[PDB]
């Protein structure tokens, strides 16, 4: 068999670089049930507070690398170097949310506190895996700390999520709100689960500072190497409702969600 | 002499710089304002952003067909291959222009996205012999490019009543009445001064979102401009009558002598 380009941008140009649909494994043709969108979107009344003079923001006239920055004092401090990569010092198990610069600051719109909001910069690709559909994959060396993308979707209540028959594409942001990529979702809805994951999901604050809706972007933990699929840990409580469906594909040895794992937990249980 | 005061009066925010200068007498870089590059709110306003409620179209090419909706809500797609208005667009009733939006199946390049694409023509903000700042080309300009948008503070019809100072006060006129006021958040349109011979003209598009309440307004040139020109468009007679002209024209109508006859 044969990798075969089936889609040039499965973003219809809408992002800073082109995303590539391969598939070099079956017959599936590219996936059309759905509609791209880059950007958030809502299907109900939820006036996103984007009071200008709600927002806090800083008085920097240099590129905010300084940390008397206002925006990243709420941050406890700007989390990206001068590269605008997440310092490894980030606390992944107690992250801080990330208030980036916004249209309220007076610094300039390239300021070293906006990678979030200048979008995707890295080559990935949409490919079909072996065991678990659709997924993503970088087509670059992707250096640790490397803003990937954002988690994009349909903005629901928690009360939505109930009612909703599918939360496959279901991201609990944590009254509760979420983003269901099921409908509406951008490359982020195709990022599969992985036991040992190479990027992780943090809670950023960019145009707005409406506190039911931070914004979830995903980056690199360590160097990503060029064709290694990306995932993240989608978490236990998303696999207590789904393995009784399914079972975790990742192949790792940590694999904490696979049948057999699971097979192996039980009979300690038993015994 | 010339100085430049200011590399870039938007931070950044546009996709060209506009530095501004001033030749004229004393006075430094306007900072009296905030610029903003797109509309802000400073009130609860509600626009519709119902991904569902928008119309769109199921163009399979780049939308320069007759049967794009959005072009059909238009009327037609007035932009021709380069993104200018046709020249038999009504430049002194113009109809509402629906451009393609996130809810249609084209590609984020396709013909119907000229305003939505920002800023492309080279302006100066620049000190005026006699209206304080104003906004000059860069270069030629033919008729019907795109210029830059009336950004500002979207406020209320009773908001607006309040308001002490309306000279930079926009009114974006069945149903209800808002406004877009620039006195302290807009962008470089708010140097935009009145010409009583204008050669620009101001559009109400739908981008984003079609809640009717709230057109965004999108100057589109009147004519050929050449190099140095000033821009300028007719604030309108109800602006008058609600200082004196000094636009030079043969026919101001709003001049010390002209409101004197
Ligand atoms: C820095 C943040 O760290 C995080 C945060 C969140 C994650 N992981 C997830 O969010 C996980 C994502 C699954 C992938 C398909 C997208 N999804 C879920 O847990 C999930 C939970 C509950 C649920 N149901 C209802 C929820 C609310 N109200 C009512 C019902 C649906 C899905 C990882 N790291
Ligand atoms: C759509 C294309 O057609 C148009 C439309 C409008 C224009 N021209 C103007 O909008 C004009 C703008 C003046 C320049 C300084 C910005 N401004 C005004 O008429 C104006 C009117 C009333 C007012 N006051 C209140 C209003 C409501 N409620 C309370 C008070 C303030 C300003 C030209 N062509
Ligand atoms: N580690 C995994 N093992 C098996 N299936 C997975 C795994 N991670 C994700 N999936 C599958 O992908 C779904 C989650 C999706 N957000 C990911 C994109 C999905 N692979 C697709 O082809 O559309 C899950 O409901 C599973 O169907
Ligand atoms: N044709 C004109 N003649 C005299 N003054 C004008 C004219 N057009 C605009 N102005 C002045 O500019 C104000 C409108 C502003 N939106 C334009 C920018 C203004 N020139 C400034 O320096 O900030 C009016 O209140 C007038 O002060
Ligand atoms: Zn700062
Ligand atoms: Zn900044
Ligand atoms: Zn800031
Ligand atoms: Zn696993
Ligand atoms: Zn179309
Ligand atoms: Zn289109
Ligand atoms: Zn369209
Ligand atoms: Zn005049």
């Amino acid at each position: 068999r044969t990798e075969k380009i089936i889609c040039r941008d499965v973003a219809r140009g809408y992002e800073n670089v082109p995303i590539p649909c391969v598939n070099g494994v079956d017959g599936e043709p590219c996936p059309e049930d759905y509609k791209y969108i880059s950007e958030n979107c809502e299907t109900s009344t939820m006036n996103i507070d984007r009071n200008i003079t709600h927002l806090q923001h800083c008085t920097c006239v240099d590129d905010c690398s300084s940390s008397n920055c206002l925006c990243g004092q709420l941050s406890i401090r700007c989390w990206y170097d001068k590269d605008g990569r997440l310092l490894q010092e980030f606390n992944k198990i107690e992250p801080p949310l990330i208030f980036e610069c916004n249209q309220a600051c007076s610094c300039w719109r390239n300021c070293k506190n906006r990678v979030v909001q200048s979008g995707i910069k890295v080559r990935l690709q949409l490919y079909r895996t072996a065991k678990m559909g659709w997924g993503v994959r970088a087509l670059q060396t992707i250096p640790q700390g490397t803003f990937i993308c954002e988690y994009v979707g349909e903005l629901i209540s928690d009360a939505e999520a109930d009612v909703r028959e599918d939360d496959s594409y279901l991201f609990d942001l944590d009254e509760v709100y979420c983003i269901d990529a099921r409908y509406y979702g951008n490359i982020s809805r195709f990022i599969n689960h992985l036991c040992d994951p190479n990027i992780i999901p943090v809670r950023v604050f960019m145009l707005h500072q409406d506190l039911r809706f931070p914004r979830i972007a995903f980056f690199s933990s360590r160097d990503i190497r060029t064709g290694e699929e990306l995932g993240f840990d989608y978490g236990d409580r998303f696999w207590d409702i789904k393995s009784k469906y399914f079972t975790c594909q990742c192949g790792s040895e940590k694999c904490k969600h696979s049948a057999e794992a699971i097979a192996l937990e039980q009979s300690r249980l038993a015994r």
